[PDB]
């Protein structure tokens, strides 16, 4: 009987528990018709613990998607940390701001509105410790080149949804699956990166994330 | 129909490539009838990148299992890093030492032979930055308590195989599934830890790992 969504409900109850600020962010994102949140609670808390493990003080997020991922990163970056998150749609940006205010981390977060390919070149404040990429996968090759350019040596880059239910193997038909396949090929062959990819299951289905160190 | 083992062969080719030292460690472990290695190449490289990301200098591994996991950790800890790895069986310990010598990391690794509950109290190679636990699940609660005791604040603990194909949900037959369920509930209620669990698929099947920060 047991399937990965059922295991994730057990893991959420056991390791995350009641988190009204996250519940409210997911509800508000549904009401405003954002795209689906990219990370499960377990995957989001992974990003939180990764940020804490490396003592991330400056985090770049490409794809705010309602700020569920952003809340986790801002919690992990801690009282002194700062997250810069890039959102395309101003309405989506406003949803994220309210979700961040309700979670008590709006002071750690700057939401930067506009197409990421136009706003990435305009970022200052200095190099990032951690870059998280989870929207607009057609532009992943450009986002990864920008991530490398904006990140310190030894920084972590995480790219969400690089597996697409195994579509990356046999689906030339699907632009989405092709774009995920292309981001893996780019991360593997880039001499500025050392990269792995973890296939995941749970409440977000069969997918996975790439994780790289900047050399 | 793409499946996770097929996706992992593509991920291994793209992100890991030919690694004769690792191939030889897996072959020698099979010949000497060790238990199955706990981590895939992608999961092993994850441990490598995690060690590099946190700048691990002192790594504790509980369950050498032929030293596949250990080679990844020793590569990630770098030339200045030290790995202490605990193996129960002397024959298994000898396989691991040869695999470590062939991978050129023997000087970074001390294999400590005996029951982990007898050797853990004797370790002075800490405090540890990173603890990896992948053997003898029935003793996981004790291993995690020892991990916390021997680890610095902010240290990472990773516990392999905490999902068991979903067996942790209706597990009565299986000592392993029972033990995995107990390790999740212990990690979730421990005030000295913050913990998540990532469900994985790929060449090692449907399982997962817990990742915790030591508070």
């Amino acid at each position: 009987q047991p399937n990965p969504p059922d295991v994730d409900a057990f893991l959420d109850s056991t390791l995350v528990g009641d988190d009204p600020a996250l519940a409210a962010a997911l509800a508000a994102s549904d009401a405003a018709e954002l795209p689906r949140i990219a990370v499960s609670a377990q995957q989001g808390k992974f990003l939180c613990l990764l940020a804490g493990a490396i003592q991330a003080r400056r985090v770049l997020e490409i794809g705010t998607l309602g700020g569920f991922s952003t809340i986790w990163l801002a919690r992990g970056a801690g009282p002194q940390g700062r997250v810069v998150t890039l959102e395309y749609q101003p309405k989506h940006a406003e949803v994220a701001r309210v979700n961040l205010q309700r979670a008590g981390v709006a002071d750690r977060v700057e939401v930067v509105v506009g197409p990421a390919l136009d706003t990435l070149p305009t970022l200052a404040g200095g190099p990032f410790d951690l870059v998280f990429i989870d929207a607009d996968k057609e532009n992943n090759v450009a986002y990864i080149q920008w991530a490398i350019r904006l990140a310190r040596r030894g920084a972590v880059i995480v790219v969400d949804n690089v597996i697409r239910g195994g579509g990356i193997l046999a689906e030339s038909d699907d632009a989405d699956a092709v774009a995920a396949r292309r981001t893996l090929q780019m991360m593997g062959e880039h001499p500025g990166l050392d990269a792995t990819a973890i296939q995941t299951v749970g409440r977000k289905g069969w997918d996975g994330f790439a994780l790289a160190l900047v050399r």
